[PDB]
């Protein structure tokens, strides 16, 4: 009926079965935008695919003990996938990570390795010395063996032994998300379950194509690549760097290829759509572009702007892109990826709700032209055999539809906890819902089941799930609540000097505010060391005279919201702290303001 796999079932064997049936057929396709001019399809067949997995696994089994953790440090390549699957084949724990020769940020990776203590490192000959230099910075006591995956001979596959059948508790891999790092424990069960949850939600036919430029070290990027080998189908990808430079590459891959059966499926964050809108439109001397075939492009991992949807359809619509193609979706790493998505036959639902009531917790529609209106885009309906409920965090009781609360999630796809963090694991992953309500969005789930606290505010409305954002990023000032995305939207629209989606809004205790703020007359707050009250701060990058810019922002937010901005900090482009996925670190940006920067 609902996601019950037979006993003894395992992925290594499942992919191997497909590998025997699809033998000479294409498994993965990598588009190389490197020194070559434009595109180099690098292909890996099922036969090659299976062969390398077993070969790498054979070397892993000799050099690593079962239960040990295996880190994958590779740029985006076929070998990244050969390395991951190899870890599963060997029976070890994969730990997806990135190339330490990436533009800075490899100091953060020290911290991750500190959490899981990997016994071995998988990399490529290209990135190997970089990994060597990287680890030279760490003590010798922790220096795990490094294996170049492309360098391992195919003949080593001969000594491979299939690992023992997994149980309900067996950890498949550690998915790290974003002060100390948190690896989520994802079992083999979590992996197979969510893959099944996604495929049923996608309604994929046997003619569809699929593609992603997203990084594999990101949960949204990883499972998307892991989808294809379990369905039988092929999967084509490129590097994220390739997309940022020429977003037209992605659309061209989305566009109808000559003579295919089905539509294209992909996923990408909200900011990518805006990116693809400006720079991703083809030049006039390029061949014709037909986007009519696109089935579903999922938009997730960050709050989706109705503007981005309107802008994108406006841009690629004339090329035949359907409006029902954009599929807003919600999910997290604690679900390993997927929680809810917009149904496959449907248009994306974007609503507009009263601002003041939203800040009070109620979801109530209002006309879009109304002065207090905030656009809200649905994440659609919850995935199969998993449940999402709106709860009162303090009372652990299910709230009625239309009222905002913390989102709790439960399902077989949910992780078993955080690696090496026992206390936090219990508080987050083990919670029981003490009370249900009228149509109980938890219906179908056992009264005794554990719920995972997502840490996000949300609500249910007219059959769709809406995510209002994170509890941690909520801006409370002087007794009234503010959603930070709302403030920065009003801020960026105030001055054209502000790079778009470069803004971060937060609150700081008045006593902590810098001395400069109190010396500034235009602030409106004076310095009392005994004042612990939260004050609004807004930080924004300067797209390619502070005085007028700050005042416009101060005025616009003051008028639309009713809060006074105490400090507006303009930095150079790219200065604002971000994360792995490319999203703004809010609270991390706050810290960067308080510890001071440039």
């Amino acid at each position: 009926g609902q996601i019950k796999f037979p006993d003894g079932s395992s992925i290594v064997a499942h992919v191997e079965r497909w590998a025997k049936v699809r033998g000479d057929k294409l498994a993965y396709r990598f588009l190389d935008f490197s020194t070559e001019r434009d595109g180099v399809p690098r292909d890996l067949t099922w036969a090659q695919f299976s062969a390398r997995n077993r070969a790498v696994a054979a070397r892993l089994q000799q050099v690593t003990q079962p239960g040990d953790r295996v880190a994958i440090l590779c740029p985006q390549n076929l070998d990244y996938l050969v390395a991951f699957f190899g870890a599963l084949y060997a029976g070890r724990i994969a730990v997806p990570l990135f190339d330490p020769s990436e533009p800075g940020h490899v100091g953060r990776l020290h911290a991750v390795l500190d959490n899981c203590h990997p016994s071995a490192i998988l990399t490529t000959t290209e990135a190997a010395e970089g990994v060597r230099k990287f680890f030279r910075t760490r003590p010798a006591n922790q220096r795990p063996r490094v294996i170049a995956v492309d360098a391992v001979p195919d003949d080593v596959a001969s000594t491979w032994v299939n690992p023992d059948e997994p149980d309900e508790t067996t950890i498949a891999y550690l998915q790290y998300t974003s002060r100390i790092p948190t690896g989520v424990q994802i079992t083999h069960l979590n992996l197979a379950t969510n893959v099944v949850q996604v495929i049923e939600a996608l309604e994929g036919e046997e003619g569809d194509r699929g593609l992603s430029w997203l990084p594999f070290f990101h949960d949204m990027g990883l499972i998307t690549a892991l989808l294809a080998p379990m369905i039988g189908h092929y999967f084509t990808f490129m590097t994220p760097a390739a997309f940022v430079r020429r977003p037209e590459r992605w659309i061209r891959e989305l566009a109808r290829k000559e003579g295919d059966t089905g539509g294209t499926i992909s996923v990408a964050p909200n900011f990518a759509f805006d990116h693809a809108a400006a720079r991703g439109v083809p030049k006039p001397g390029s061949p014709p572009l037909d986007l009519s075939n696109v089935k579903a492009v999922l938009n997730g991992s960050e709050p989706i702007s109705a503007a981005t949807v309107r802008r994108f359809n406006e841009a690629f619509g004339p090329f035949g892109f359907p409006p029902k193609a954009i599929k807003p979706s919600y999910g997290l790493a604690e679900a390993t990826l997927f929680v809810s998505t917009t149904p496959s036959a449907e248009e994306p639902k974007i609503i507009t709700v009263d601002r003041d009531q939203l800040n009070s917790g109620r979801i109530v529609e209002v006309d879009a032209d109304s002065p207090k209106a905030v656009a809200q885009a649905s994440a659609g309906k919850v995935g199969i055999a998993e449940w999402a409920v709106i709860v009162d965090a303090e009372s652990a009781t299910e709230l009625p539809d239309g009222q905002v609360g913390e989102i709790w999630i439960s399902g077989q796809n949910m992780g078993t906890g955080y690696w090496g963090k026992p206390e936090e694991s219990v508080a987050t992953f083990q919670n029981i819902l003490k009370s249900r309500t009228n149509p109980s969005h938890a219906e179908g789930a056992t009264d005794d089941a554990t719920w995972v606290r997502t840490g996000d505010y949300g609500a249910f409305y007219d059959g769709d799930l809406y995510i209002t954002g994170r509890v941690k990023d909520l801006v409370i000032i002087d007794g009234r609540n503010h959603y930070p995305q709302d403030l920065e939207y009003s801020a960026q629209e105030a001055s054209k000097a502000i790079r778009t989606g470069y803004v971060a809004a937060f609150s700081v205790p008045a006593n902590q505010l810098p001395d400069e703020v109190f010396e500034n007359a235009h602030s409106g707050i004076k310095r009392d060391p005994d004042d612990t009250s939260e004050q609004l701060v807004i930080v924004a990058e300067r797209a390619p005279d502070i005085g007028p810019i700050t005042d416009d922002i101060r005025a616009a937010i003051a008028v639309r919201h009713g809060v006074t901005v105490r400090d507006v900090l303009l930095t150079a482009a790219g200065a604002i702290p971000r994360t792995s996925s490319g999203k703004i670190g809010r609270r991390a940006c706050r810290a960067a303001y308080l510890d001071g920067s440039l």
